[PDB]
């Protein structure tokens, strides 16, 4: 059946929730001070964090090489605390999946599990107007207030929630090489 | 851990979507036709079940020998299908709980599972202005939407939920007893 003590796991060391301009979001920590948050809540130079001020020292808005949207925005925040290592969670490569669960951390509701069944591996998807690549479907009706929200089975964090049309939602990938330590250059 | 696999099982089997002219509340059957639904949902006598129009055949408003309010209104419906009988898995007193699940299943909410914490028997509950006794109390912020949405540990369907103040939530308790075959008289 579903993950949901993984689930769980998850979302008790690893997730906060955030708030920005356009309202609250689950936000899911990787490793250090390393977060992601749906590039839609339009992350500026502050965030709230569980309802304290945190200077955002760092955001990239994921884009791919034809240059098109993946809706995943990594920060880096000044704060005390580090996030636990989750980086070993992640998938190295897009796939499909069975029976995920995803979960959602925010004021309204401060810990909730859905079953949203079999993941696939959907693709382009035209988010509410912006083109976007990557992206994971799931045959359940999800809502305003899941954005952010952790995508997981068992022993695996796949993506974050970012969308939905009634029938079905839709999340943006993670993977592994989109946090690895690397050697950078220029880019904002 | 928390028992969201009972809690699953007992989503899956024996629970319905029901609306009334109050609006949606999640409605578990508990054995043969018989379900249980919030008395505050204001049963008439019909009712849609999963949008289906559907006769009430009886419904009965819990009181106890004070005259008071349990907010439980046992309803017998006109359907083919009969529910899973899950008395066995009623307590038989009142009791405290450790690590409850609520589970609700609305047209918003399908299929959602909340981990409560302890759930303490908490007695005399005003609720919203009605004198309600029987009331069990968790501390978590529980939301509109989630009224009838189940309450369980591994084991045990332990009541449904009715009520909240924003930081605690409140459920009316189930007991074997409520639903025993049992001889009887002159109701209405
Ligand atoms: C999550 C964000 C939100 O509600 O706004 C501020 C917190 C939301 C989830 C979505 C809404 C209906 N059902 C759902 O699962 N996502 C969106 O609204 C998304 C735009 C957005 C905004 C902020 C952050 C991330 C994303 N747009 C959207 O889902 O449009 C509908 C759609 C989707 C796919 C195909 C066609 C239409
Ligand atoms: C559930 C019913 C509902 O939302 O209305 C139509 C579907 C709702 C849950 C409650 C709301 C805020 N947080 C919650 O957990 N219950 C009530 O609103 C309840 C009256 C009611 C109505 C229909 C069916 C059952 C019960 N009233 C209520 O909770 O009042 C607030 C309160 C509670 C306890 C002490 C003080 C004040």
């Amino acid at each position: 059946g579903p993950g949901f003590d993984f689930a769980q796991a998850i979302m008790k060391k690893n997730t906060v929730v955030a708030r920005t301009e356009k309202g609250e979001f689950t936000m899911l920590g990787v490793h250090d001070r390393v977060a992601v948050i749906p590039t839609h809540a339009s992350v500026g130079e502050t965030i709230y964090i569980n309802d304290v001020e945190t200077k955002v020292l760092d955001a990239c808005a994921l884009r791919d090489l034809t240059d098109t949207n993946l809706e995943i925005t990594i920060v880096k925040l000044d704060r005390n605390q580090k996030f636990r290592d989750i980086r070993h969670f992640l998938p190295r490569y897009e796939d499909d999946y069975n029976d995920a669960v995803l979960s959602v951390h925010t004021s309204k509701f401060p810990n909730m599990y859905i079953p949203v069944g079999q993941v696939t591996n959907y693709g382009f998807l035209n988010l509410g107007g912006t083109p976007t690549h990557r992206i994971l479907m799931y045959n359940f009706p999800t809502r305003a207030g899941q954005c952010g929200g952790v995508v997981t089975t068992t022993g695996k964090v796949i993506g974050i929630h970012v969308g939905g049309n009634g029938a079905q939602g839709f999340a943006a990938m993670l993977l592994h090489s989109y946090f690895t330590d690397t050697q950078k250059h220029h880019h904002h």
